């Protein structure tokens, strides 16, 4: 949230980087670094705080109700066939793949019903993604 | 949530790097780092904090409910089929695969009916992925 | 959270490298290092706190409920058949698989129906993931 990078390759605070077939001869490098860093993230101040949550129920009737979570999957049908007939033939089936439901990074974070929340909360992700190299 | 990185190949603060077939003669390499770091992540000041939750009931009829949790599956069908015939012929199948329902990476965290949270929760996630490497 | 890093091949604060076919003749290396660190995370003031639930019924009918949990299979169907004929043929099946329900990495964390959470807490995760290495 403060200082998040995505780097390829290389990453330095002083590089002097020197690769293939090259001279490096007479050189005098000189360094003087002061890389001070103060971080006070997050630091909070808080005299009081109430989490309140209150429920009065009287002389009432509650007839046939249903409260259903955030995700619900009802009748869900994958019907994927794969039928392969071959009378005298040639074939040559390559890198072939039938891909049916997947995921790779998944996160969830109380998704709820009810929810009384304080505080700091977040997500990151950070891949190097490939999903089919086929050479 | 501070200083979080993705590097692919080479991490460094000061880096000397010298690789094939080079000459590194006559240099004359200095340094003089001061590098302080100071950190004060999450510090708090709380005098005080309720969490508080009450229910009551009375002379109340409850019929019939339900309360149903975040997440439900129901009547889910995979119904793949796979049929191969072959009569006087030359099949070849070659890094041939079929995926099915299939997770790598799966975080849950207090995905609930009723929540009352304070403080603090994150979800990293950092990788290399790489399905098929069929070469 | 604040110094998580992923690093692909090398890692180093101070990294003076030399590699294949290389001359390093006549130099002259100098370092002067001070690399203090201060962490102070996740220091807390706090002078009361509490976590109240109550529950109170009374002279009340409570006829067919059901509370369920967060996540419910019902009915779950894998009919995954493979039929193979073969009649005077060949046949070669290299690196053939069959992928059903599969799971690599997997972290719940208290995902309830009722929850009172303080403090922290949270789910890192760093991999190399690789599915099919098929050469
Ligand atoms: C630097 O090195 C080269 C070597 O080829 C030399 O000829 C030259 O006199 C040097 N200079 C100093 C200032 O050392
Ligand atoms: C290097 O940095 C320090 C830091 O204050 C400074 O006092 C000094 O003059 C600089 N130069 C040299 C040659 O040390
Ligand atoms: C808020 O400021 C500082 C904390 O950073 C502290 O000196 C002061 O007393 C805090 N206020 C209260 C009411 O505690
Ligand atoms: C509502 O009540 C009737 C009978 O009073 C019942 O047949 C019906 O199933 C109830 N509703 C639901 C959604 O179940
Ligand atoms: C540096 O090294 C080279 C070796 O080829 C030499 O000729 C040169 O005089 C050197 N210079 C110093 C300043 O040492
Ligand atoms: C190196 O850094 C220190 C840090 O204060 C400084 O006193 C000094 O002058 C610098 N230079 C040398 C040559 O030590
Ligand atoms: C808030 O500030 C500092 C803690 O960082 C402390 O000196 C002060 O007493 C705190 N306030 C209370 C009410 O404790
Ligand atoms: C509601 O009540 C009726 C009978 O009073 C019952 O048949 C029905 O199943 C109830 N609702 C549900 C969803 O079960
Ligand atoms: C460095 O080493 C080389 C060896 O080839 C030599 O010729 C040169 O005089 C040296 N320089 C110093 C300053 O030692
Ligand atoms: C190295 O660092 C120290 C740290 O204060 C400093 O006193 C000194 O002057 C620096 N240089 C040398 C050559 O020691
Ligand atoms: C809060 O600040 C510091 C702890 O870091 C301590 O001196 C002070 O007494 C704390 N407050 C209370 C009320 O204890
Ligand atoms: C509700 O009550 C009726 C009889 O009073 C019963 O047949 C039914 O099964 C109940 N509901 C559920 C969901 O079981």
């Amino acid at each position: 949230s403060i200082d998040v990078k995505y780097i390829g390759v290389k990453s330095a605070y002083v590089s002097y980087d020197v690769q293939k077939r090259t001279i490096y001869l007479n050189i005098t490098n000189t360094l003087n670094i002061t890389n001070n860093n103060y971080y006070s993230v997050e630091v909070e101040n808080i005299t009081a705080q109430v989490q309140f949550s209150k429920t009065v129920i009287g002389k009432a009737r509650l007839n046939n109700i249903t409260i259903i979570g955030p995700l619900d999957m009802k009748q869900i049908d994958y019907t994927v066939p794969t039928v392969i007939a071959e009378e005298m033939s040639y074939m040559y089936d390559f890198c072939t793949l039938i891909s049916i439901k997947v995921h790779n990074i998944v996160l969830m974070m109380q998704v709820t019903v009810t929810t009384t929340y304080f505080g700091h909360s977040e997500q990151i992700s950070q891949e190097r993604y490939q999903y089919v190299d086929c050479g």
